[PDB]
């Protein structure tokens, strides 16, 4: 996260860490026993940590999980990101308090203008590299599809919406990757991609989580 803020420990109680040795992704714990992340953040050996703020250090509010089963959306394309979602089991049930919590799935898709919370331990530098230790958060409108349209060569598919800042400054960034764009408590968006971080008129991009309700749903429900 580029030009947020340290969000205080656990003030984000649905963010989880994954880890394969060390942090290396994002995501939202959506019940006790699954998680939602990016398909690009697909990897063997995914440890899920819950209630973390500093991941460097045991502060005690901490559960590790291994995950039993990883389930990349049927039609994930790596190339495009499109349909970039992943479900994650957990080997055991997450034991919920105020510091491990789940974030609701949406009913309806967002609309432009709403403010939302993207978080994350990815880069705080549009040039150059520093990982924090603790959570970071950015506070991020969702932008008009119109707004973000001329922002790259490559495909934006419906699957994909415009989140954050034309002015520059203000990001999430490589690390972020699979972690909750939080709207009005809906689970809106997962950091997919974006071209550098935090340039001038170059938005990130999220993926679509109000699309994928149905299949989120009747996933959890079968496995
Ligand atoms: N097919 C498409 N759309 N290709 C373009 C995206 C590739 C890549 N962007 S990039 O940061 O690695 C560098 C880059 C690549 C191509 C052109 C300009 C800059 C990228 O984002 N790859 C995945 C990734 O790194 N995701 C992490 C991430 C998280 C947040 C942001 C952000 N700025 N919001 C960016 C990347
Ligand atoms: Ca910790």
């Amino acid at each position: 996260i580029v030009g947020g803020y340290t969000c205080g420990a656990n003030t984000v109680p649905y963010q989880v860490s994954l880890n394969s040795g060390y942090h290396f992704c994002g995501g939202s714990l959506i019940n006790s026993q699954w998680v939602v992340s990016a398909a690009h953040c697909y990897k063997s050996g995914i440890q899920v940590r819950l209630g973390e703020d500093n991941i460097n250090v045991v502060e005690g509010n901490e559960q590790f999980i291994s995950a039993s089963k990883s389930i990349v959306h049927p039609s994930y394309n790596s190339e495009t990101y499109n349909n970039d979602i992943m479900l994650i089991k957990l080997k055991s049930a997450a034991s919920l308090n105020s510091r491990v919590a789940s974030i609701s799935l949406p009913t309806s898709c967002a609309s432009a203008g709403t403010q939302c919370l993207i978080s994350g331990w990815g880069n705080t530098k549009s040039s150059g590299t520093s990982y924090p230790d603790v959570l970071k958060c950015l506070k991020a409108p969702i932008l008009s599809d119109s707004s973000c349209k001329s922002a790259s060569s490559f495909i934006i598919t419906s699957n994909m919406f415009c989140v954050g800042y034309l002015e520059g400054g203000k990001d999430a960034c490589q690390g972020d990757s699979g972690g909750p764009v939080v709207c009005s408590g809906k689970l809106q968006g997962i950091v997919s991609w974006g071209e550098g971080c935090a340039q001038k008129n170059k938005p990130g991009f999220y993926t679509k989580v109000c699309n994928y309700v149905s299949w989120i749903k009747q996933t959890i429900a079968s496995n």
